[PDB]
């Protein structure tokens, strides 16, 4: 039976910082030397971080640590009633930008590597764009795994498109500015698989039972997906309105966040973009659309299989395949037509790229954090253990 | 501002029967003569019946009444805490089969015409199959508007299909019988547009605001769609499990309902099947799949436009078009390739077909119901006014 | 029985110019006054021009003439053995650019309006971009009906995408420059409906017979589609290679044509872009992609129905509908979500826009052409009568 | 450089029978013992048989021979001017039924195993249905690799569906019986990849060059695909009309072939059905539709990848994966939802199934054929060497 901290999320480490929003974990080195620049991972806040450190055999964290990188990770607070009014901006400032600042401080480096996964990627991208408009450039590189930046054709609009009346007269839309997200208060249950689907006792019961008895969806995934998290009402409103519905984050300067316009092209650092071919949560062609929005040197890699199966594919198992193509045409079909299929995991491709941005190796740290930020408790930390 | 009984659902009539489950409405004639056989309409219980009698200009009820048919309609109870354990079977027996029995009794006819809309169609079809296995045949004809019988490719499965591990060994599924629907208790909020989507304060707020300001979705539709209904937990479990997930109602004899196996081919009466081309709630090709399951003489008609716009298209407005094809090949694309597009509403095509199954005209009734079932209160009735 | 010049392509006019490549037609006015700026129409060279002047009731030419515009039209030569080496560039220089020069000369105007249909649109766009790199700006406005500029996802690539080997090693593509189009010589039969499909005696026989007996595809369309044209081998090679396969015309400066790089954004004039919703030859979302490539004020309109049915929809018949939306988001689904459906033909919307770019009305000309270019023979001309 | 009989199609064997239509090859055993029942392979006549014996490393023939089965194979004649009037029936009687009779005669067995690939599968299925209506049952089992029986949604219809006029009146289709296939005479070039696409000098030149320089489509595939075959005009007409266009072979009794109605359910033998997931020539869901038409015990297996890459995946290379599911629901998506992904080639799954239908092992034959049918020349034979 799965248990966080006993047989799931067991990579050794410590919490080195915490605030209302999150706990920053730092993992124990597993090598004698490590790269100068550490990697900060920003996982999604829809479901918990541990999908990235699921079990020892399948852990991305462990794998990266074993390649000689110092890893820091944002373990999100499962929000309580005091955070029922927390906003998208609050998370960007007090968690994403904060985590970057703390990791950079502990590392002693001018620049760190950053990774985002799913909504984590959208969060980290936004945070870095906010930072760039402030004239700050704390990232050497960005890795976006299964991240949506351009939300075109995610399908939430579809059932409404053919409901308009046939007009015999000049007609105009309503055109109003929406009721502000700040007028809501609440905690709404969320999970990854059913994020755009019902979340109610009956649906959760019927679906969970059907999957277990009629499909080979793995138990570890069902465990993680079932360990729900609460989303603050204004946060959830903002995300739904400005990405899925209005698709504005990809329009340079359209949105204002934490006092500045968000222009994704302003992040401007080497960026590794990943998608999974059979992913219906983040269509691979939607992840690919990030290539049209970001500056600097980009690499796109496509992994075989599903949303979780494609991303969590450790090389030791020698399973699946991935595709690479150095050229980045506008159209994903054109990208694929030119791509070469390679056996196995895409992890080695990424860690090779990451090594290139991480500087020279030096002796590994013996302790966690620094004088300012000392160890608080062992990873995985108590925040990840909180029920929604 | 919309108000049920003041400017919506105003076709004149009376409640002639009521029980815990529903109120049966009977409409006042608008012609001197009417067909011998009346039509009973079974609307969906997801949202309220009035989408079928929306406003005088757009009312299907009014239109049918004006063609000389006596119309009875099932106005569903918005379930309360006493009905938090009501089942799919309870609804079939105590509402659908009951409504048929009461309408037949009042009419004095051996057979009546029946119409189902959306989930109403699935309900009425099930009820009639149950009746046929009991050796009872109360319907002269069936009309299925925007009804799913075969739920293949409705897409709820999609995000889970590519999550299985790659096996190097013989492997088998879990294969268990599911936890019974009867173990749940509850009332879950439901609406048509978001039935397979979230239903929560934030989603409802964000979506409603976005539609109003950025799309031409009509206000009358948004009113109806926003007037939610509660679904009993076991009912909701059954529907989700046996149709959308396991797609078993279309497998003859697979499901047992109200003590008998359900075989759709056992309904065996002339049947008019309708779908709307741009409908993403009930794909037209899914409605078309009913043609492969039902016996007797079938007609399929395809209306232009969306889920509501295509079905609620009164002929007076002279808008849109529909397609007809007497041949019924297995494949819907083959059906369409041979179909002729006709100007305007499909309503006249249907009412012409309906006239053919409804017998000879005779003088209209002066009063509602009969000695056994007298008028209780005026339509639209108090049940439809209850908030969820 | 259809016959070009007897009951098809009968709008009154004259050939005022001819060369190896085409005949320029000028139509007789049907109004006392006409706009200062005439419209030159460049139809496709795949099949013949007359789809635009099909029959009096269905003629776009006649309709535009009746709104008070002087219309000139390019009637393409059905190439003979002497033209088996004609190139894409030859057509741009000797036909498209030539037609513009002759129409401008006859009109006496500094600028003319231009329309392209299907491949005609791709041709005229290219010609105008070539002209703009030469510093010439002969067009006041451009109308692109059912035109592909960005050829992404037209599907010719699809059957080849999943044929690569799985590599266990670093691998690279072949990467070679293609064998030049100029090495081919030939005349290849072409038609619109089967342009990406077989064109052989058996296919043409089987398809034509099946359509006539099992579908409502109209006889006038089948006549036009069956009246094939020959494509010079190098022309056909260029078109297939640089648009459908490599999709390079949309990459600013990528292609060199008639000595200059082609940059579509350099046309820079008000542009009206049209697509038909159920068009599978030119997907409406592909026509919509033109909005991302062109400068100046753009309007996009979407007509209901098929490739020919949607475009050839004269207002007198009062059939179908079209959609308008002044906003031009990047994604076509977002455009549609905000669009208002309007009854009937889109023609009046376009001719209203066209009136705005065509200047003041003045008395209609009494004669064809001018001293330099006098009438040669009556429209439709002998070129359009030549068999392939 | 590829050459048939030198480094392609080199599995050792002999031609043991020939007629105007084909040469029957028999392969030399590579084991001391072989199953009692041999396997006859019927490859497509669109392109040549050798895709099934491509190179020693990638040969399906060699692999099956190495598992202990006697293999016979139909090597089709590349038709000449004398065969420009050959019909679908001629091929069924004089090649498919003939090959079965000759293989059965040489083997001395009451029943043989049969395999069809692509159009070969459609041919062999038809032949066996013809045989069953004659009361003959020469097959112990059937293997259908990448075979279309139900041709629904292959897309040839699509561009014509939305061209009908809007009718304000009762309207009817043309409804005529088609001009007979027997009125055509000719030899039409065909290849697998472009079977539903142009086949002309320019297309073949442009596509071949583009694939070589911009994609990883393998050279061996391009060689095979480029080695075209001629199709007799009536044969081609029949195939196109009755499968792709009218989809009649799947309607029991609809078509008459070689004097008898064709009912696929009459074949009635254990059948192994295979499809490739990313195949756009034979969609895997179209191959899956065979499960609804055939009697007896069926197995469906889905291989990963493309049309050729998925089927030609030898186990030694240890690449890709395949899916299995013993249950056969009507819907392919439901089949997939329950399927288990297995590492590597599907070949071992099939040869294990085939062993089960092939009887007891006995000593391998020392010679080819029998007294009636002796060796004529060495495999691959001269027929396969003929240019179109």
């Amino acid at each position: 039976a799965f248990e966080v901290g006993r047989n799931v999320a067991v990579t050794e480490g410590a919490v080195v910082f915490e605030n209302e929003y999150f706990q920053l974990l730092q993992y124990k080195p597993l090598t004698d030397k490590v790269h100068a620049r550490p990697l900060l991972m920003v996982p999604p806040c829809i479901n918990k971080y541990y999908i990235l450190d699921l079990q020892p055999e399948s852990s991305l964290v462990r794998h990266v640590v074993e390649q000689g990188h110092t890893v820091f990770l944002v373990s999100w607070r499962n929000p309580d009633a005091s955070m029922a009014g927390s906003t998208w901006d609050d998370y960007i400032e007090h968690a994403a930008i904060r985590a970057i600042e703390v990791a950079r401080d502990i590392s002693g480096q001018d620049k760190i590597n950053v990774l985002g996964f799913c909504v984590g990627g959208t969060i980290v991208s936004t945070a870095l764009a906010v930072l760039a408009a402030r004239g700050e450039h704390p990232a050497a590189s960005v890795t976006l795994l299964t991240t949506l930046l351009d939300f075109a054709d995610t399908g939430i609009l579809d059932v409404f498109v053919d409901e308009g009346h046939v007009q015999l007269r000049e007609a105009t839309l309503g055109g109003g500015a929406g009721a502000p997200c700040a007028l809501l208060r609440g905690l709404e249950l969320a999970n990854t698989f059913s994020f755009l689907r019902p979340n109610d006792l009956v649906w959760n019961y019927v679906v969970d039972n059907y999957l277990k008895g009629n499909t080979p969806v793995p138990f570890d995934l069902l465990f993680w997906n079932g360990d729900a998290t609460n989303l603050p009402g204004p946060w959830y409103c903002w995300y739904l309105r400005h990405t899925y519905l209005q698709n504005e984050l990809k329009v340079p300067g359209k949105l204002t966040v934490c006092g500045v316009p968000v222009d994704l092209a302003s992040i401007d650092v080497p960026t590794y973009i990943y998608g999974s071919r059979e992913d219906h949560i983040v269509p691979w062609t939607a992840a690919y659309a990030s290539t049209a929005l970001l500056a600097n040197k980009l690499r796109f890699v496509l992994g075989a299989s599903g949303h979780i199966a494609g991303v969590i594919n450790p090389p030791a198992k020698n399973k699946r395949s991935h595709w690479t193509n150095d050229a980045l045409p506008e159209s994903p079909q054109q990208w694929l037509a030119g791509a070469i299929e390679h056996h196995g995991s895409w992890w080695p491709d990424w860690t090779a790229w990451l090594a290139g941005q991480a500087g020279a190796k030096r002796a590994a740290p013996a302790n966690y954090g620094n004088a300012r930020y000392r160890a608080i408790e062992p990873a995985p930390g108590r925040y990840v253990k909180a029920k929604a």
